[PDB]
């Protein structure tokens, strides 16, 4: 009657949409991917319905055609009144992270060091680091910059894939999907923590669910915030207590997008969905819970609140705002309507 594909990227994914699949009774269904351009291209051919997405994915989405339909709504202090579907996105803060113990480091020593990236083409992974080095460097050669890199997305035999592991068997090294220990905000994470690599970019959120007890994760439990300091802009280094004042910047939530045309139709279904399956939902956490993955951030973050209805109806250059989308364009001149595919 009104049924939706979603579409999972890699093999953890895919478990997760399967089990949602089951308790929705197939009102959702689900296609797979090895990556998130293959399921932009799915939904593209009309194989798949929608995913959500990273900004910097939705910007390519957009080119395309895709528009973004509900957008991923956390907590907040303010709007308190307003449910949360009708309440007003914030947006993240993209960071830089180090190590305490490796002193002196600061935004002007970054240089020929060693970074954790969530993936090549995502916000506070990608797009905002590296569209400031390119710029303060005057240099397109952003592959030059730091020795040794994890950057899921990469060239594998790059120096930005060096620092990537793969998966429990090797395999699939530097792959931008789950399958790579080091992809996402989880994984870039614990490249920093690991001291694999000197500096991960990151949202400030991520250095807050992964420490002091928040995950028990066996690489991350004995983890404590104060061991970690956010690179600023000005070049000082402050506790990750100050992401207000210590960022790079703010980035827009992430995004389901969809078909134009399935739009209307991807928004009831999900709005359905959430009300069964989300934060307080007549079967979570009983049956399922669709925001729920244990810190690995599958189909959707794990601190999602709920998918929120967008108000003003944007395209997605109105989504992504003009700040962040000159950034993006003034980033790409260097690998303006034109499809990636
Ligand atoms: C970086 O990322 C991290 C991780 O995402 C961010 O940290 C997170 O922030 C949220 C809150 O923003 C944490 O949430 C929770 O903590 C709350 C505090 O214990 C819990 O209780 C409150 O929840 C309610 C929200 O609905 C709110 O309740 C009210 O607060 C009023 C004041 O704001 C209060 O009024 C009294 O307040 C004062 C008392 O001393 C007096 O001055 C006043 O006169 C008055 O008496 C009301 O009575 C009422 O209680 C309130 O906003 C609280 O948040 C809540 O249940 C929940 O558990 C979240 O846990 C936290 N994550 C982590 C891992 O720590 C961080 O903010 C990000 N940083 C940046 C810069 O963006
Ligand atoms: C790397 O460097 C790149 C080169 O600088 C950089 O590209 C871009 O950098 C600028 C930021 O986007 C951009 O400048 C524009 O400035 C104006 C912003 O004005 C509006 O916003 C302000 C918000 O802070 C408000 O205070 C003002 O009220 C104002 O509204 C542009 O907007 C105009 O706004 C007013 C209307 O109020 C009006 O006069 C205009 O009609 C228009 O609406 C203005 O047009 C500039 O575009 C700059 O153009 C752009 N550079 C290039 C070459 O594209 C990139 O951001 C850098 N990368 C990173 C990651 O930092
Ligand atoms: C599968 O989707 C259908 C459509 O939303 C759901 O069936 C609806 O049930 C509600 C509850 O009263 C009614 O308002 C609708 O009229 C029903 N739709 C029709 C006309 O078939 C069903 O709830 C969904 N199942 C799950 C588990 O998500
Ligand atoms: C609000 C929405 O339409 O757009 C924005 C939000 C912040 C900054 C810029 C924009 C915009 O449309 O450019
Ligand atoms: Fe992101
Ligand atoms: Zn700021
Ligand atoms: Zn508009």
């Amino acid at each position: 009657y009104t049924r939706v594909v979603w579409c999972a990227v890699g093999p953890e994914e895919q478990k997760k949409c399967q089990q949602w699949s089951q308790q929705s009774g197939q009102n959702v269904t689900c296609a797979t991917a090895s990556t998130t351009d293959d399921c932009i291209v799915l939904v593209l051919k009309g194989e798949a319905d929608a995913l959500n997405l990273d900004g910097g994915y939705i910007y390519t989405a957009g080119k395309c055609g895709l528009v973004p339909v509900l957008a991923e709504n956390r907590k907040s202090s303010k709007h308190s009144s307003l449910d949360c579907v009708l309440r007003p996105t914030e947006g993240y803060l993209a960071v830089a992270v180090v190590k305490k113990a490796n002193e002196g480091l600061t935004w002007n020593s970054l240089k020929d060091k060693k970074s954790c990236h969530t993936a090549v083409d995502r916000t506070a992974g990608w797009n905002i680091p590296m569209g400031l080095i390119v710029n303060q460097t005057g240099s397109c050669a952003f592959d030059e910059f730091f020795s040794q890199s994890c950057a899921p997305g990469a060239d594998p035999k790059s120096r930005l894939c060096a620092l990537c592991a793969g998966d429990d068997q090797g395999l699939d090294k530097c792959v931008p999907n789950s399958k790579e220990k080091y992809y996402g905000y989880t994984g870039a994470f614990r490249c920093l923590a690991e001291d694999v690599g000197d500096v991960a970019f990151v949202k400030n959120d991520t250095v807050w669910e992964n420490t002091n007890g928040e995950s028990t994760a066996d690489w991350a439990k004995n983890l404590k915030r104060e061991d970690f300091r956010l690179l600023c802009l000005d070049g000082t280094r402050k506790p990750v207590t100050e992401a207000q004042s210590c960022h790079l910047a703010v980035a827009p939530n992430h995004a389901v997008v969809s078909r134009s045309d399935r739009a209307a139709h991807v928004e009831q279904v999900l709005l359905h969905q959430q009300a069964l399956f989300g934060k307080n939902g007549k079967n979570c956490p009983d049956k399922f819970c669709l925001f729920k993955s244990e810190t690995k951030n599958l189909l959707f973050n794990d601190n999602t609140e709920c998918l929120a209805k967008l108000g003003g109806r944007p395209t997605y250059e109105e989504y992504l705002g003009t700040e962040y989308v000159t950034a993006i364009a003034n980033l790409k001149k260097c690998s303006l309507e034109a499809c990636a595919f």
